[PDB]
């Protein structure tokens, strides 16, 4: 039985995307070790049915423990913003006990994350293969590759132009960050897989593959869907409103927005009319009286929502979104039009790949690079209550329809190549 | 490796029931061998991917051939209705080269359908466990053998009653007995193509009658991924959404004249669009298709009728309601508007009916169909939409179905795994 090891990056989207690769390569009889900290395995492991526990086990990763940082901070999920450091250092001290890991289970592959140059370094010493594997699209990666080989050139096969307010958002030490992302991706054995597919990113994968010299190898579209966490009461107000007119409002995982952003987000719900669902979360803020004026439109959940389940339901018409992948994924399955409010780093591109495929809109920041009330109220106005933007609900249906009816076919290139790999390693060695 | 062998019956409809099945154990690390005539498994092979073929082989049953009888008819698919007491006598004479392949491949389990009483028998002698798997729903089991037990008592949980031109006896009991002998013969459990939420209070009365345990292993649907889809994918695209009926009368059967009649005219009488698959054995009025202009397509002998029920312009199904077509249509989130012929039919329409996913065109007293009865349901459910009941309750089946995964078939593998175990002490 071939084994293979995987390392997710510390955060619930990087572990979600993983572990939905985990299940396709168990179905093709894979044994997969599925390895990192305790308090990301518990919060994922919701997500694993009982039939793949035979062929899908956790594996602890321990990393250094204080009082001041102890085990149940070592995710990303809710952290304060001021320990990503903390937490960045404390993933790469990971790397000795990573090593004794893999000696002991002595696994045929390792598929690691991007935020990890250690664990290739590892592998290598202990002659494993290694695989990378990115959890975001490649509309970022292409944007991020482009310049530092054509610096005077426009990027091809696209319009979007990023807002200035990202644009600023030492180059010595911005040069370090995207030198180890980059490696991650350099140093993986013969191809890179990312989680995206041909219809949406075909011609970015193509370009990427040439910049980086490396064959680049789409397994996407991965999209967790569940078979409480409260939803029997949001479901029972979900089937109180009419037919997709509804917006389910997130931020993800580890984005806490501030004050001034949840003021122009709220007022832009208040002014829309619209029915909505706010996931509101406090690290490990509303305008007084907006909950109480919306009355039985309004829905705020604290901490966490059945974000897929509410996606799904038949009274949800638009997704105010942060633009992480995973939910701009979620929503293209789904067939919900997203109505875009990025935050930062790959959600701007993945707001701007939306908006360029026709499934959703972006709400634009002014000038200043503050969110506008007005351009959320008109565009959840368009979208969702008057629904003046039937190409946007089209295109979002016809969207939805391509990926659900893919199958197991989106694993084949994929699991070809592992094939190949071993085969050749097993030579060398 | 445990491998399995399957014997559907020779209908399209069953090989197709038989091939989801076997594709659900193969998943489960089974290895199948699918065994039917070479016709059968000429027609089924498009809808095996190519990464089922390691692990599902076909296997070629040979029945008595003659230049009055070839291979190319050894299958119900279009076959003349005059063919079948033929075809089965054939079908019985393959017991003997059945025997030599279980004994060529030696499978640990025969899985095999409800028209082959000598099937069991060949396994049982060769000591090879059977299951008996059915490819309807329950509700015509449970319906045919309680009257059995209690004669002078109705049907209990159902306020269907089956109109007098499928009610109208030595002969019809011998074929009664040979049907539940396959149920009866079965190995601890019979499996069956349904589902709890559906059939499960008639599951439960038919576990109670046969004295057997009753294992759902449904839904079990097919979905694709040319055949003519291109052309008629471009068809479609021009419609409103929901606008259209698809109309099919399966794969063995061939509505007299005068049924085609009483259909033609309610298509035309309702202004639906529609696509309707027309056979003529291995018809329509005089400028009906004229009249119907580009509302209206008829595709001869076979169309895609998965991916025309999946399209968003499609917004109804007139069905001979086969069991494969009712599951389908559920599956997909189309109201049936339901135009039963014979076997099952009557009855799976009467479930439909009863969930409220579809509706029932009613026979006249004589039997006839009425063209009025089929323009009616189709304004109401298909054009103006006024049964809008009909549309949501069929919206929420399919997500339930939808929602439907691999957990489906524990039960059947636990159970086979416990069976072999016990047969492996046995033996
Ligand atoms: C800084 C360097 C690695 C930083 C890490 O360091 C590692 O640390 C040690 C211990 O930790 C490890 O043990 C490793 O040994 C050691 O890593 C080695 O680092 C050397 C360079 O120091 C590589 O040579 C060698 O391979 C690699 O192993 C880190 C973070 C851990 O410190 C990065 C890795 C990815 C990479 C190679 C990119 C992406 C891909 C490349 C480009 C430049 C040019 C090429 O691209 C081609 O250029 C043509 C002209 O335009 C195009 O025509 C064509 O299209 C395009 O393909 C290429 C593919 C090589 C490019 C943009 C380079 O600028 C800079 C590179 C950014
Ligand atoms: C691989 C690289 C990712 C870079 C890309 O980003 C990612 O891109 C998205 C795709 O779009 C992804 O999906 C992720 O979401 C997104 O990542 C997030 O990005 C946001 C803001 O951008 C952060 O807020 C958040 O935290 C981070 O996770 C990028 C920037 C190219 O875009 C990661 C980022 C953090 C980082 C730089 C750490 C931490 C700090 C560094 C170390 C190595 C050495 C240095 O550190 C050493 O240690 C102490 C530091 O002071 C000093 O003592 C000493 O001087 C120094 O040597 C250094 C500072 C460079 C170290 C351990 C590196 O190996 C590996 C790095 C892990
Ligand atoms: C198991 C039984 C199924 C009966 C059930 O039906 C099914 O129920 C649905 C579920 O709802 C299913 O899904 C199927 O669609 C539906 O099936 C179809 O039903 C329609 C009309 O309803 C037919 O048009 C069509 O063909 C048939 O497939 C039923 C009736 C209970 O409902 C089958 C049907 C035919 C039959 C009776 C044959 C053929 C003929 C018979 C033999 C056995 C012995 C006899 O043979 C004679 O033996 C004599 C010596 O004793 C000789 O004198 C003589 O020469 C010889 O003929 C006999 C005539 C009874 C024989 C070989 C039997 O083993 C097995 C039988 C195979
Ligand atoms: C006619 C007979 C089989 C015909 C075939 O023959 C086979 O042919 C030989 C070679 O071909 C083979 O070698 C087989 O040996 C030989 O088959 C044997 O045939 C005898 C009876 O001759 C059985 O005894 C024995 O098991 C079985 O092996 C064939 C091929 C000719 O077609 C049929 C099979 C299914 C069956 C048993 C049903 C369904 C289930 C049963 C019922 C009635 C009573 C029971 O039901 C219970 O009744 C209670 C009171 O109401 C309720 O309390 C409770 O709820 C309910 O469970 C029971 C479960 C047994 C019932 C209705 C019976 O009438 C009649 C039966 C219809
Ligand atoms: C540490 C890293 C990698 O280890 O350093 C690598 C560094 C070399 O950058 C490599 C790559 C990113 O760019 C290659 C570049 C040299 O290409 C020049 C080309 C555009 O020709 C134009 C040139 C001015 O004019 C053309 C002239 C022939 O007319
Ligand atoms: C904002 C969002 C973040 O999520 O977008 C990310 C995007 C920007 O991706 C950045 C990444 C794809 O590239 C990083 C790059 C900017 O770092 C430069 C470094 C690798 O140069 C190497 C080497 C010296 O260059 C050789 C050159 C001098 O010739
Ligand atoms: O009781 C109701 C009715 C079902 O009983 C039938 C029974 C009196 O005999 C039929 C026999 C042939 O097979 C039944 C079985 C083997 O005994
Ligand atoms: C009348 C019902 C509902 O109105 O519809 C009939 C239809 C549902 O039948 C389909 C079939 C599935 O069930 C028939 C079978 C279960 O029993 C038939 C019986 C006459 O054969 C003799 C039988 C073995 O003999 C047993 C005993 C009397 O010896
Ligand atoms: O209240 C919530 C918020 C998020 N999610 C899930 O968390 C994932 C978030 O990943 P994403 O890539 O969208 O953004 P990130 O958290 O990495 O910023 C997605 O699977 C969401 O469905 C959820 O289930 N409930
Ligand atoms: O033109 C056609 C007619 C039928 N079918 C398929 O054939 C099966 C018919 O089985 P069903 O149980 O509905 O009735 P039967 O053919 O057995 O009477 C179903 O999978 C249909 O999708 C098809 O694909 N194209």
């Amino acid at each position: 039985t071939t084994t293979i090891l995987m390392l997710p990056w510390l955060g619930y989207g990087h572990l979600s995307a993983f572990l939905e690769l985990a299940k396709s390569l168990s179905r093709r009889n894979f044994h997969i070790y599925f390895c990192s900290t305790s308090v990301n395995l518990d919060a994922i492991k919701p997500k694993l049915p009982s039939s793949f526990s035979d062929s899908i086990q956790f594996v602890e990763l321990h990393l250094p423990s204080s009082p001041e940082f102890p085990p149940h901070l070592h995710t990303t999920n809710g952290l304060p913003p001021t320990l990503m450091p903390a937490l960045h250092q404390a993933f790469s001290m990971a790397a000795q006990h990573f090593e004794s890991i893999l000696q002991t289970l002595a696994p045929h592959l390792l598929i690691y994350d991007s935020l990890q140059p250690w664990a290739p370094r590892v592998a290598s010493s202990l002659k494993i293969p290694a695989i990378n594997f990115n959890t975001t699209g490649v509309f970022v990666i292409s944007q991020g590759l482009h310049p530092i080989h054509y610096p005077h050139s426009k990027f091809p096969f696209s319009e979007f132009v990023l807002h200035n307010h990202w644009k600023a958002m030492s180059t010595e030490r911005t040069r370090k960050r995207g030198e180890a992302f980059l490696y991650c991706l350099h140093a993986s054995c013969s191809v890179i897989l990312i989680n995206s597919f041909r219809e949406l990113e075909g011609k970015y994968m193509d370009y990427l593959s040439v910049l980086l010299n490396k064959k680049v190898v789409p397994v996407g579209p991965l999209v967790y869907e569940p078979n409480d966490e409260g939803y029997s009461s949001i479901k029972n107000w979900l089937d109180k409103k009419e037919p997709s007119s509804t917006v389910f409002v997130s931020f993800g995982s580890e984005y806490f927005p501030s004050k001034e952003e949840m003021e122009e987000i709220a007022h832009g719900l208040e002014a829309s009319e619209v029915n909505f669902i706010w996931v509101v979360r406090f690290p490990q803020a509303l305008p007084k009286g907006f909950l109480e004026r919306a009355g039985e439109r309004g829905m705020v959940v604290k901490g966490w929502a059945p974000q897929a389940k509410i996606l799904k339901h038949w009274s949800t018409g638009g997704f105010v979104s942060h633009c992480g992948w995973n939910s701009v994924m979620e929503s293209m399955m789904f067939g919900v039009p997203i109505i875009g409010v990025p935050m930062h780093v790959d959600q701007p591109f993945n707001a701007g790949l939306v908006e360029e495929a026709g499934v959703g809109v972006e709400a634009k920041r002014d000038p200043d690079g503050k969110i506008q009330r007005d351009e959320v109220a008109k565009l959840i106005k368009e979208v969702v209550v008057e629904k003046t933007r039937e190409d946007v609900r089209k295109k979002a249906r016809e969207m939805s329809e391509i990926l659900r009816s893919k199958g197991e076919e989106k694993f084949d290139e994929m699991v070809a190549e592992i094939s190949l790999l071993l085969k050749i390693e097993h030579h060398h060695h």
